[PDB]
RNA sequence: UUGCGACGCGAAAGCUAGCCAGAUGAUUGUCCCACUAGCCCAACAAGCUAGAACGGGACCGGUUGUUCCCCCAACCGUAGCCUAGGGAGGCAUGCGUGACUGGUAACGGUCAGGUGUGAAGCCCUCCCGACAAUGUAGCCCGAACCGCAAGGUUGAAGCUGAAUCCGUGAGGAGGAAGCAACUUCACCAGUGUCAGGUGAUAGGGAACUAGGCUUGAGGGUAUGGUGAGCACAUGCGAAGUGAUGUCAGAAGCCUCGUCACAGACCAACAGGCCAAAGACACUGAUAGGCCUGAGCCAAAACGGCAAAUGGAUAGGCUACAUCGCUCGCUCGUCGGUGUACGGGGACGUCAAUCCAUCGGGGCACAGUCACCACCUAACCCCUCGUGUCAUCUGGUUGGAACGCGGUAAGCCCGUAUCCUCGCCUUGAACACUCAAGGCAGGCAAACCGUAAGGAAUGCUGAUGGGGGUGCGGGUAUGGGAUGCAGGAGAAAGCGAAUGCCGGUCUGUAAUGGACCGGAUAGGGGUUGAGGAGACAAUCCAACAUCACCCCGCCCGAAAGGGAGCAGACUUCCUGCUGGUCUCUCUUUGCGAGAUAGCCUGUAGAACCUCUUGAAUGGAGACAAGGCAAAUGGCAGUGGAACAAACCACUGGUGCGGUCACCAACCAAACGGCCGUGAGGUAAAGAGGCUGCAAGUGCGUAUCGCAAAGGCGUUCGCGCCGGUUCCUCUUGAAAGAGGGGCUUUGAGAGGCCUGAGCCGGAUGUGGGGAAACUCACAAGUCCGGUUCUUAGGGGGCGGGGAUGGCAGUAAUGCCUCCCUGCUACCCGGC
DNA sequence: GGGTTGGCCGAGCGGA
């Protein structure tokens, strides 16, 4: 099946996008209508449901037996006409960073319809979106937001004034009428969705279809900031909801404040007064964990000290849990944490920050090894827990050698 | 489950505490006199010894008084003893292992030799003994060239040290002879050589570690301690007061300075220098090398200035306190602080050395800070006194984990005695009949299991098994954690108590203490303990908690076993019990909250059927920000040369809108209007049936959480919390604000293990001068307390599952569950 | 503005 079921869907996605590169929204709505009423679209929809850890919804359906795939997909073969979405189930997943962050879970049939119209929406939200919008799109990392911050703010390639903005309104605070007016999908399905209390009201508009909506609602910013015409003055860089704007002066960024607040005025959104601030590089703004400053005609994207303190909080808590552990288990928990904070900051100025990070986790590991055996000397723990692994002594681990990854040895790529 | 630890006793023996009294040694540099000793052997004295004998004078050495010098002052002394520490024996004991032996068995006794332990409650003698082990973060060494390996030559931090010389002497000056680790790297302004130097390191060394007592008593005095442990919203508790803090973390500490680890380093880059920078050559004039810097001056190149903001200082094997990035307590070296530390002189002081306030990181076995009450007196001050310290001896009161004692109910074994006793299948004969065999059961264990124990095999299989009782032999063994009550048995104690039971007074939070009263044992005979008696002649006496025989009574049939109050400790049996936690359902709070159905309108061009009627059926091009009830698992073109597989490219599927059709049906023009064809043909309405829209179902099925109250009360409420939901904020388990509530039951099921702490009575050791602290199973014992829900594995007995193997079958056997026991092992304290 | 390696004082009694 799936050796062609992805293929026909993706070809028809290509045809939707080729429709939107000319006007032809009749062609677009025809191919959306057709792809939604395709067997392959429905089969893909139930695969995307079954591969996201389905659990108890209100309208409980199963996942298993490899026939309820065919049962449910023939069920939504009919189901466009009498489709009534049932409301959500208020499910708390206990995040390991502070709460049980709530996440309203739809019905499996409702999330299958969401996956259907998600593969309908995607090739329109590719082409009609921005070109400096990096949130939640295809093929785009948050590192590319830093790359756009680089080739915007480089060797005097801006003029030193940047607006650090952010958008209020927690939920999909968008006026429902605006969504129903201009979104390239069938207004009856979206009409039934927005009535239903669509996503549970602790949602932060960054459940598959809601990023497609929250990208489509924020795609006029780049065009309406080509109302200003200078050389490299206005550049907008936006990751999913958190954007910063460039400029050349304090009052022209206030033109940009009034412009963007008129833009979001039509929708249900307002920029804040707190989180919005104008700032002069070099005084720095925080953007996706990376501090951007200048430090005297350098650029120096550095990972900010609120993305370092969060990483030390993660390792501090990983060892406050493993307080009586085995040494190889301590390597096993602490090693992908450091590798994930390595591959994420490996394109920026981070090597100095990596040596300070390995320093601080080393002191945590030393306090680990010394709190292990209280009344026992120090040369014992140094040669029992730490290995001369090379030129380096003090390399934590045991055993072919099992040992932590020094984040400082992770080879920053230009 | 920790080497032992329970309980009574100290009859006796040996450790041990308090007190009393004696004896002995000692009371710690040298000399001179003072006093006394062997002192006139002439009481003169010149001369001999010892001196807490507690005197004075003059001197030696050491340490402190901040490096060196010269004074001065205080303190210490080469003596005796004790301990830590080391060595060597015996001795005792724990666990094994073989050899022998008792006994019917259960179970023992004895030697050997293998390994432990001998102690903070628990071995004896001897020797070395304040010298040493032992340790170390700072300091010092850790070379210098001959050269075959490093062999030697020398050096060498340093150790030890004679000869000599001075002084009455303590001592002072020299250091011959001897001993001694020295191993491996890196940097020097390119490379190589040679010279001249610096920094890690194996080890070595210095330094300390390396003790204590030898003058007491009172009074004042704290820099020295204590005032529980826990939780915290409230508190429990006999056990200060009040703040403040709990993981987005107080106090303390390690770092570091706004880009906030090594006041880092190397590379890059930028600015400057230099002529290969100690020489001798090679190479390079510019990247050739070096300096400085994510700040600045520099420049022959000596290096300096500020380093977030202020601020301080000279010289420490000094003493005390703290700290060196977090368990408590005692220590060793080294380093930083803070307080205290005579007179003069010389040398000369400051380096990013240190402190303080902010600020960035961190570190977390939860305390901290202030006050109050009380304790102790080292030091100092004051008063009084002449001793003090160690050991041994004797007395006396005590104690114990050391020494002694107790078999009895439990269990095992033997003995006599009463009761019970199979099961199958076949040949069954006279019908119970009986056989033959296997089972079930009784005994050995080869072998396995560290271990609980099990099992091959063999042995027996009513000639034998099992249960009950009465005896006899053996062995029961030692932990506070949930009490209590009853029974079996009950050591020591008492023929009148140390116990018991009443009574009186009194103390603690609780255990307690003193005193008065009361009960409490069949007989005889015997040995004849032991005292009597002028005596050994009397030659006794019955109790010596009763040594041994018969009757009174019980029990048993017998042998006999028993029988007065308490009756400790360990056991065994029976009953009633406690606490807390996990899971499931229930009920209530907060939030969410539907589909099917029922109903009222709406739409159906893209859903059907039917009735209809200018009112039908099948198909093309063009478009398409209008819509939809099968749909793109569709079709076409091309690549394969069209062909077989696969791959590129195109497609709006339908309704609607416009041109444009094909089938099927005709208004008008037309000879009495019989006939004709050029020409015209797109609705409405009823049934279901799907959707929509509201309502009812319904605050319901169901889902996510949660069940926590206290205090003031002025009775209205308020504050502190808890719980659910919403909103702001934060990277974040933090916070801010708001709404509600402030709240029930049952079910089975775990589990009894530990941490301590306080008081009292006793012991021991480290620290301390002492209070007091840290430990000895919470020291132990009793008493009072909170807290932890209290760990895995394995085995044996019973009832089932009970699928198979073996099976004529009895049934066992590998596999599951329920249930009883188990210290049987590895934790753990 | 990338590239390397540091950190370790010992004894003893008793515990979370
Ligand atoms: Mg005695
Ligand atoms: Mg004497
Ligand atoms: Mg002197
Ligand atoms: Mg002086
Ligand atoms: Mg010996
Ligand atoms: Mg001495
Ligand atoms: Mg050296
Ligand atoms: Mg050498
Ligand atoms: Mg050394
Ligand atoms: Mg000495
Ligand atoms: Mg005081
Ligand atoms: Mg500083
Ligand atoms: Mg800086
Ligand atoms: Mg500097
Ligand atoms: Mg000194
Ligand atoms: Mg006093
Ligand atoms: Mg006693
Ligand atoms: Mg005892
Ligand atoms: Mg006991
Ligand atoms: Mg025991
Ligand atoms: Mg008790
Ligand atoms: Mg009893
Ligand atoms: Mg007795
Ligand atoms: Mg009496
Ligand atoms: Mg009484
Ligand atoms: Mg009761
Ligand atoms: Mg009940
Ligand atoms: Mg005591
Ligand atoms: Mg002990
Ligand atoms: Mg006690
Ligand atoms: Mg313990
Ligand atoms: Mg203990
Ligand atoms: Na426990």
């Amino acid at each position: 099946d799936w050796a062609k079921a992805n293929r026909e869907v993706k070809r028809l996605q290509v045809r939707i996008a080729k429709a939107v590169k000319e006007g032809r929204w009749g062609k677009v709505k025809a191919l959306q209508w057709l792809l939604t009423h395709s067997f392959y679209g429905k089969a893909l929809a139930v695969k995307r449901v079954t591969d996201n850890s389905g659990s108890k919804t209100p309208g409980v359906d199963g996942i298993t037996w490899s026939t309820q795939e065919q049962k449910a997909q023939a069920i939504k073969s009919l189901r466009r006409r009498g489709y009534k979405p049932q409301p959500l189930r208020r499910v708390y997943i206990p995040k390991a960073s502070g709460k049980q962050r709530p996440l309203g879970i739809p019905t499996t049939k409702d999330r299958a319809m969401q996956a259907l119209y998600a593969l309908a929406l995607e090739p329109v939200a590719e082409t009609t979106a921005d070109r400096n919008s990096y949130g939640f799109r295809q093929g785009r990392c948050t590192a590319d937001a830093a790359g756009q911050c680089f080739t915007v703010l480089g060797r005097s390639d801006c003029a030193k004034y940047i607006l650090d903005a952010d958008i209020t309104g927690c939920f999909d605070n968008i006026s429902h009428e605006w969504l129903l007016d201009n979104i390239p999908l069938d207004k009856e399905v979206l009409r039934k969705w927005l009535k239903s209390g669509f996503v549970w009201k602790q949602q932060l508009f960054p459940g598959v279809i809601s990023p497609m909506l929250a990208n489509m609602t924020l795609d006029g910013m780049e065009e309406l900031l080509k109302k200003h015409l200078r050389k490299q003055k206005v550049n907008l860089i936006r990751y999913a909801d958190d954007f910063v704007v460039t400029g050349e002066s304090k009052e022209t960024l206030e033109k940009v404040t009034t412009v963007i607040q008129e833009f979001l005025k039509e929708r249900g959104l307002t920029l804040s007064e707190e989180k919005t601030k104008v700032v002069h590089i070099e005084e720095g703004f925080d953007f996706l964990g990376w501090n951007i400053r200048k430090y005297g005609e350098k650029l120096l994207i550095k990972p900010a000290k609120k993305n370092i303190k969060a990483f030390h909080k993660k390792i501090r808590d990983a060892l406050k849990e493993l307080r009586t552990a085995t040494q190889e288990a301590v390597i096993d928990t602490l090693n992908p944490i450091i590798k994930g904070w390595a591959n994420y900051h490996r394109n920026q100025v981070s090597k100095r920050i990596f040596n300070r990070a390995d320093d601080n986790i080393w002191h945590k590991l030393w306090r680990w090894a010394k709190r292990r055996h209280p009344n026992k000397p120090a040369r014992w723990t140094k040669n029992k827990y730490f290995i001369k692994i090379g030129n380096r002594h003090w390399v934590f681990g045991t055993w072919r050698s099992r040992y932590l990854i020094k984040a400082g040895d992770t080879r920053i790529q230009r």
